[PDB]
């Protein structure tokens, strides 16, 4: 059962991205040639999810000049970059092309491409316990008025509109079967699916395939 | 692959029974039909998961509406304690019916001292809701500066999650099944899955066998 162009898309796909370091030592090569590949695998499905409809696609690595050459194409697709997770332990220099390849996508108006750099669920809902633990000591509210929606405006999606937040959809690939501490309150009703490709050999077809299997085919 | 009953048990499994109805709707049964039928998988599952050796067994259920458990808890009761299962359930039990909320209280009770399998149950239970009640608490003792807010950790978190009340090795399952051919977690154990394998399966929970648990848990050990 195939994909359907004309059928639901999910508005929110996440991907967990694996299976760069066992592609390159398959074909022999070191792991660099590897995540090479990997993140221009990243720049053909920006393209290809962006086509067909998707709103945010958030990546996970389960970056270096690469925001300085993709900066181009992700405006020439209307694409706003987001960077979940903490920018506190990315290098200087990256932080730098990170804050800029965001302020540079900013105005875009189409899909939002989301990293998860440095990025876990366990400790972002720990972080955001400790500012709602901080600021219900400093009065702003009760400790009966936090809510789920508390909850969700201090999580790494909470910049997205309500109905963007939580992927409809999360991808794995590399043939595990794990969560791996991505997204745990988001994906609370996610759909689920599994590709044994790795993520250098993850193609639109691919994402074709999940998107398929998501329409309940 | 195989099953290897010399090979490694998870110590604690999750599985989301799902299917009941469904499994009416085939036999053209009365749906309720479905529900009753999966108590007794419930009965069945529980024993041979205890008799494999697992520590911990959570299930997540997905006035009648509610009335099923008065009877299954009171007549599970007496195998409950023949097989030293300790019963918890998860879950707000403050909004379930009077009734139903005292033969609980009672399989508890009289299980408290069993020292095998941990039977857990998930009734009114959802993982978000499940943060939310650990945030409230969290929040509420460190406005009576029991500690500082930076103090807090993931530990303190997992404390006040509903199965805090586990030994820190057993709070968190390696393994969840989900019946009914569906591929999602569906609010559940959100904190505790963030390492677990998953196994799927298309069998609908009434259906749901020793065998099929052990394919599960073959699965577990990486075929």
């Amino acid at each position: 059962y195939a994909f359907d162009k004309e059928g639901q898309i999910p508005q929110h796909i996440a991907i967990i991205m694996d299976g760069n370091g066992r592609w390159a030592q398959n074909r022999r090569l070191p792991r660099i040639a590897g995540h090479k590949e990997g993140m221009d695998t990243v720049k053909k499905i920006t393209k290809h999810a962006s086509h067909l409809g998707v709103k945010v696609l958030t990546l996970y690595a389960f970056p270096v000049d690469f925001f300085d050459t993709f900066v181009p194409e992700l405006i020439k697709e209307n694409v706003k970059v987001n960077v979940m997770g903490y920018q506190e332990f990315l290098p200087s220099h990256t932080q730098d092309a990170v804050k800029r390849a965001i302020e540079q996508t900013k105005d875009n108006t189409g899909m939002v491409l989301n990293f998860a750099l440095n990025y876990g669920a366990r400790a972002e809902l720990l972080t955001a316990m400790k500012q709602i633990a901080a600021e219900v000591s400093e009065k702003a509210y009760t400790a009966d008025e936090i809510t789920e929606e508390t909850i969700a405006d201090h999580l790494m999606t909470g910049f997205l509109p309500t109905e963007l937040r939580d992927p409809e959809l999360l991808i794995r690939t590399s043939g595990e079967e794990r969560i791996s501490n991505f997204l745990l309150w988001q994906i609370a009703y996610s759909e689920l699916f599994f590709t044994k490709a790795l993520w250098p050999d993850f193609s639109g077809d691919t994402l074709e395939t999940a998107i398929a299997s998501f329409q309940n085919r």
